[PDB]
C-alpha cells in the first residue's frame, strides 16, 4: 500500500509557492504542477515574460518547464478537485487587534484553505503545509479535516517548512541543506511522508530528507528560523561594543567565525534584519512561550527583536545627531529599499523604518532602489508621504543636492557608483552612511574626495 | 578543558593583538614565529590589543549563548511532546547555523561562559549600552532558569518532599 | 466485600473520635487505633483521654477491650486489617519549596510504604484528615511502583468533616460522608465496601462518591468557603467599629437571607485551628502552581483578613490601656482555638499573647482545658518573665488591670465579675474578642467595668 503523487496543486503563487513549484515541475518532468492564487494579476503575471518576483535564475527555471508540466492559473477549484497533493503556502499576516495584537500570527487564511480544500475533494489527497513560518498550522488544517468527514474523502496533513531564502531562491531550492518532512506516526502518516519523500527525492539525496511528526517539524523551523535571527542581533550588539570602543565589527566578526562551533555564516553587522521571516518568527514563537507559561524562555527571545529594534533606532540617530539634529528640509538620498539585495520584496525593512525616522524629522527623501516598484514604496511609507518623499530613477538622482547618502541595502552597484560626481553636487559636509558595510576598501578613496563616511561597527 | 591538547595542537585560529607601532609589530611577529611552528600561517590573526580582547569576550558569548539557545528549546520541547535533540538536529543541518554546540543540557558550567556574560554586560553598562547589557544577560538568566527548572522536576517528582531521602 | 477488621494509623484528634465512633456502630468490626506515639496510645487506654472532646470518653469506654483497641503495635494490625485509614498530620515544609506554605507529605509516604511491607493479599487503603492535599495519589504512586504477587491494594479518599469540641455529635450525624475511589470496577467496590460501614449510622442518602481527586478538591474547597464566612463577617466588624454599628445586629440581618444562611457568622478575635489557615494555604500555593494566580490572590485574603483581625484587636487593647501595657499585669482567658477542646493550634490566644508580651505586659493565662506546658511551649526567656499559668480565673484577674476574653468557653459568662472588679485595678478592662458577655454589658457597666468587644465602638 503506497500512494504516488502525480498531479501537485500549490494554493498560493507567492515568494515561497511560486519558486519551489517551479523547481519541483522542473525536477519532475512526469509530474503535473499547477500554482493557483486568488491575485489574478500576479497569475497573469507568472504566465508572463515579466514574473511578479524578482529572483536570480527563476525566469529560466519557470520558462524550462511552463506550459509543459508547470501551469499558473486562478481555476483554484479543479487544480485541487484532480490533485494527488495540495500543497497551501499562503501568507498569515499578523493580527492587528484582538489578543495578540500585533505578535500573533493570523490563521484565517489557512483555515479558508483547508475548507475550501474539503469542499472540492474527494477521494484520497494529500495536504501539505509549507511556509516559513509554520505557527499551528497543520493542527489548524487537521482540526478542520477531522470535523468535516465524506464518505470515502481521506485526507492526510503533512508539514514541510521551506527553508530557502529570497534572492538565492532557486540554488536554495535545488540545493537544500535539508528537506524536512513531518506527518503522523500511523500507517496513513507514514504513506504519506514516503510520497512526499519520493517527489524529493528526484533531485535531494535520501540522507538529506528528515522526517518527523507534524509539530516536531513546525517547532523545528520555528527555532532554526530564530537561531538565524539571533546571529545578526548578536554581531549587531557587538557593533554597537565596537563604535564605542575603537573596534571594527568586521575584523572582530572574522575572529569569531573562525571557530568552527561558531561558523563563519550570518556574522554580518547590519542596519538591521527585514523580511517576512524572522521578526515574524521571534515574535509568534514569543507568543507562543508565554501562552505555554514559559515567560523566561519568551523574555529569552525577545532580546532578538529588542536588538533589531536598538540597532535600526541607533542608525537613525546616528543619521540625525550627524545632521546636528534638525533635518528640516534637508534633502537625504535613501539608497536601497529591499530588505536585502537581489529581491523587490520590502517585508519589514530596515529601510522602512530608517525612512520613517528621517520623515519624523521633517527630512525630504530620495529613496532609489533598483528593483522594489515605485508604487510598493509609496505604500510602505504611509500626506506626510506627499509632502518628503521622492522616488528616484536613479542613485544621482537622489544624491543630487542631498546632505547625507544613506545606504541600507546591499546592492552591488552601490560600490560601484561614481563617487566622486556625487560629492560635486552634493550639499557639504557631505556625509554617506553605510548601513551594511558595502563601501569598505572605499573608505581611503571616499574620505579623499571629501566625504565623512560612517558605517555600523566602526567609528 | 578536556580537550586540551588536541585544541592546543590543531587550533581552528590563533589570535594575537599588539600595538600598531613598528616596535608592536616587531613583538607580533616574534609569537607569530613561535606558533608558525606547528600552526599554518592562514591560521594566525593579527590585530591591535583591545580587539583581540574583545574578540575573545565575544566568541565566548556565542557559545554560551548557543547553548542557552537549544536549552530555551529543550524547555519548550518538554510542554509540547517534542524532542530536544531531534529538533538540535534539524536546527543543525543549517550550514549557516552549524550542528555544534547544540547539545542541551543540565546548565553550561567553567571558569569561563558566565564570567565572561557576566564582565560582558558589566562592560556595556559601563559604556553606557544597557540595550547590549540586558540582550547578553539572557544568556545567563536563561542558563539559571535551566538549573533551577531541572532542580524543581526532580523534586516534583519525588513529590515535593526529599527529607531524608 | 465485608469489613471485619479495621486498622487506623494516627491515634489523634481525626483517628481517635472517629475510630472510636466506628467502633460504637459496628459492633462486628475489629477497630485498632495504632501510633507511633507511645504515650499518646497509653493515654488512650486510661481514664485520662489524650484529648478533650464532650461525650468521647463515654463511647470510648463502652467499646474499649471490646471491638475498640489502641496499640503501639503497627505492623501486625496493618497485617490483619481489610481496612487501613491513614490519619497522620501533614505539616507545613519548613523549608524549601513552599517553605511555609505546602504540606509535607513525608508521613504519608512512610505510611503507605509501611502498608505495603506488612501487606499481602487484598486490602482497603483510605486517607482521612481535614485537609487532603494530594494525599491519595502520593499514596498510589507508592502503591504502583511496589507491586507483590496477589497483594491488591485499593487506595479511596475519605475526608474527615467534624469539628473539634463536636466531634462525637458530628461523627454520629454528619451532614454528609464523602468517599472519593477510583471509576474502576475494583474501585468501586472498594468504595461500596466503605460505604457499608458508614450504613450502620448513615443514611445513604447522605453518602457522596465521586473520584480521589474530586473528593480532595471539594474538602479543600468546603474548609476555605467556611474560613471566609468569618473573614467576611470580621471585615465587617472593622467597618461597625468605625461607623457606630454592632457586628451582631448586622450580622442578623445579612443571616436572615436564606441564600447566605445563618451559621458561621460570629466575629472574633480571628479563626485558629490546624486546619482552616493550613488549608488556604495549600489552597493558594497550589492554585500558583496550576498557574492560577488570580484564583491564589482571591483566597490568601481569607488569610490576610484573619491576621489583620488579629492585629487590630491587639493594639485596640494597648490603644485602650493609654498607649502602653509595659509592666501592666494581663489576664487571658482562653487559650484553645475554640471552646471545649484542648487543642491550641494556630489558636488566636498565641498570637494576642505575643502581640502583648512584645509590649512588656506581664501575662497571667487560664484556659479550663489546655495543659500548662502547651502554652508555655506555643508562646516560646520572654516566657518566664512575663507569662503566669493560672489555676483558676479569679486568680488570674487578682490584681489585673484588663481582662482579655480570647476564647468562648460558657463558663467565661458565668464568672463573679462582682468579685473580679473588686482586686483588679482601677479602671477595669474587659476586652471581649468572642462576643460571649453581650446582654451583660449593662450589668458590667453598673459593677463599674470599661468593657470594649469586637464589631462594636
Ligand atoms: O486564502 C488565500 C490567502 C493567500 N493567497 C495567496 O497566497 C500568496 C502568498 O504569497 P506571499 O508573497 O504574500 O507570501 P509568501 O509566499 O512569501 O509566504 C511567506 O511570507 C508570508 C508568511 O505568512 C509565510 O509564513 C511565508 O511562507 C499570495 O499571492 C496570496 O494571494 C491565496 O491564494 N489564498
Ligand atoms: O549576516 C546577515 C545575514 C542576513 N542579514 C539580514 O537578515 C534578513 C534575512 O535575510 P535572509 O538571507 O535570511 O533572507 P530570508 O528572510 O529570505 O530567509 C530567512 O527566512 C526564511 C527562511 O526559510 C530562511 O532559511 C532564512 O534565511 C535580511 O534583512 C538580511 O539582509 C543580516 O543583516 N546579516
Ligand atoms: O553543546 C554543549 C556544549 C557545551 N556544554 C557545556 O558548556 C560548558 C563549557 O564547555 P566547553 O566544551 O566549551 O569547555 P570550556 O568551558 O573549558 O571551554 C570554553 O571556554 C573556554 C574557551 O577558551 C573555549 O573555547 C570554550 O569552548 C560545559 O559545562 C559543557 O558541558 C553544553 O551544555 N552543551
Ligand atoms: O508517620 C506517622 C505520623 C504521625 N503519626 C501519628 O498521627 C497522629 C496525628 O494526630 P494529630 O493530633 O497530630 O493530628 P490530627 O489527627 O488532628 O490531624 C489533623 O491535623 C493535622 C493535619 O495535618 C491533618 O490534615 C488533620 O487531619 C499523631 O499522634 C502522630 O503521632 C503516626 O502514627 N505515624
Ligand atoms: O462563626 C464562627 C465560627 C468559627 N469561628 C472560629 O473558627 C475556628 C474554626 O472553628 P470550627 O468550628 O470550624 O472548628 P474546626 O477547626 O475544628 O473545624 C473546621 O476544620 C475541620 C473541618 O473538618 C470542619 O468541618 C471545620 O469546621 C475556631 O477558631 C472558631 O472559634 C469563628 O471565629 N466564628
Amino acid at each position: 500500500h503506497m500512494f504516488e503523487i502525480k498531479k501537485i496543486c500549490c494554493i498560493g503563487a507567492g515568494y515561497v509557492g511560486g519558486p519551489t513549484c517551479s523547481v519541483i515541475a522542473h525536477m519532475c518532468p512526469e509530474i503535473r504542477v499547477t500554482v493557483v492564487d486568488v491575485n489574478e494579476s500576479r497569475i497573469n503575471a507568472w504566465n508572463s515574460p515579466t514574473l511578479p518576483i524578482y529572483e536570480p535564475g527563476l525566469k529560466e527555471v519557470v520558462e524550462s518547464c511552463r506550459g509543459k508540466n508547470l501551469f499558473f492559473s486562478t481555476n483554484i477549484d479543479d487544480a485541487i478537485k484532480e490533485a494527488d497533493l495540495v500543497f497551501i503556502s499562503v501568507n498569515t499576516p499578523t493580527k492587528t487587534y484582538g489578543m495578540g495584537k500585533g505578535r500573533a500570527a493570523d490563521l484565517k487564511y489557512i483555515e479558508a484553505c483547508a475548507r475550501r480544500i474539503v469542499q472540492n475533494s474527494n477521494g484520497y489527497k494529500i495536504v501539505t503545509e509549507k511556509s516559513t513560518v509554520p505557527v499551528r498550522a497543520a493542527e489548524s488544517i487537521r482540526r478542520i479535516f477531522d470535523a468535516n468527514t465524506k464518505p470515502n474523502l481521506n485526507l492526510q496533513v503533512l508539514s514541510n517548512p521551506e527553508f530557502l531564502a529570497e534572492g538565492t531562491a532557486i540554488k536554495d531550492l535545488k540545493n537544500p541543506d535539508r528537506v524536512l518532512i513531518g506527518g503522523d506516526e500511523t500507517p496513513e502518516g507514514q504513506r504519506a511522508v514516503q510520497a512526499l519523500c519520493a517527489v524529493y527525492e528526484h533531485w535531494v539525496p535520501r540522507e538529506k530528507i528528515l522526517t518527523t511528526n507534524t509539530w516536531s517539524s513546525e517547532l523545528s523551523k520555528l527555532a532554526a528560523n530564530a537561531f538565524l535571527a539571533q546571529r545578526i542581533s548578536s554581531i549587531n550588539s557587538i557593533s554597537a561594543l565596537c563604535e564605542a570602543t575603537g573596534a571594527d565589527v568586521e575584523e572582530v566578526a572574522t575572529a569569531i567565525g573562525m571557530d568552527q562551533r561558531i561558523g563563519n555564516k550570518f556574522l554580518k553587522a547590519s542596519v538591521g534584519f527585514g523580511g517576512s521571516c524572522f521578526q515574524k518568527d521571534v515574535l509568534n514563537l514569543v507568543y507562543l512561550c508565554e501562552a505555554l507559561n514559559l515567560p523566561e524562555v519568551a523574555r529569552y527571545w525577545q532580546q532578538v527583536i529588542d536588538m533589531n529594534d536598538y540597532q535600526r533606532r541607533r542608525f537613525a540617530s546616528r543619521i540625525i545627531d550627524s545632521l546636528f539634529n534638525t533635518v528640516t528640509d534637508k534633502k537625504i538620498a535613501i539608497l536601497g529599499f529591499a530588505f536585502k539585495k537581489d529581491t523587490g520584496d520590502t517585508r519589514e525593512s530596515s529601510s522602512i523604518y530608517i525612512s520613517k525616522y528621517l520623515m519624523d524629522e521633517g527630512a525630504h527623501l530620495h529613496i532609489y532602489d533598483p528593483k522594489v516598484p515605485r508604487e510598493q514604496i509609496v505604500v510602505d511609507l504611509s500626506d506626510q508621504v506627499s509632502r518628503l518623499v521622492t522616488i528616484s530613477k536613479d542613485p544621482y538622482e537622489a544624491c543630487d543636492g542631498a546632505h547625507a547618502v544613506v545606504i541600507c541595502t546591499e546592492w552591488d552597484m552601490f560600490k560601484e557608483l561614481d563617487y566622486e560626481r556625487i560629492h560635486k553636487k552634493m550639499l557639504k559636509p557631505a556625509f554617506i552612511f553605510d548601513g551594511r558595510r558595502v563601501l569598505d576598501g572605499l573608505h581611503n578613496e571616499l574620505q579623499t574626495i571629501g566625504f565623512q563616511i560612517e558605517t555600523i561597527g566602526k567609528k
